[PDB]
């Protein structure tokens, strides 16, 4: 699936991701727009051979298990292709022991880089929240 932002919006804040931690909507749907463009089938492979999956490119190294990270933890104790579904629920669950971790976002690399510090309402203007 494809979601429009104000959608995915929608969803998260009804999944209680909006201020999570202290980090506003906006935030998670900035991530969400530059780690996967919205597509909950998103799957990305990272150079030391483990795998990002869905819409917030949950990582095989820590996260998930998807049986070909050699050496990597499964934090959120789910199968990495749970992650790939139409329903975020999985996703976000995980995203919240992410997050709570000690890094906050800056877990996500995206959000670093494009997200961090810059006007994240604009993510969430216009939507029905
Ligand atoms: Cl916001
Ligand atoms: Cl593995
Ligand atoms: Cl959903
Ligand atoms: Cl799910
Ligand atoms: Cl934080
Ligand atoms: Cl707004
Ligand atoms: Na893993």
């Amino acid at each position: 699936k494809v979601f429009g932002r104000c959608e995915l919006a929608a969803a998260m804040k009804r999944h209680g991701l909006d201020n999570y931690r202290g980090y506003s909507l906006g935030n998670w749907v900035c991530a969400a727009k530059f780690e996967s463009n919205f597509n909950t089938q998103a799957t990305n492979r990272n150079t030391d051979g483990s795998t990002d999956y869905g819409i917030l490119q949950i990582n095989s190294r820590w996260w998930c298990n998807d049986g070909r990270t050699p050496g990597s933890r499964n934090l959120c104790n789910i199968p990495c292709s749970a992650l790939l579904s139409s329903d975020i629920t999985a996703s976000v669950n995980c995203a919240k022991k992410i997050v709570s971790d000690g890094n906050g976002m800056n877990a996500w690399v995206a959000w670093r880089n494009r997200c961090k510090g810059t006007d994240v309402q604009a993510w969430i203007r216009g939507c029905r929240l």
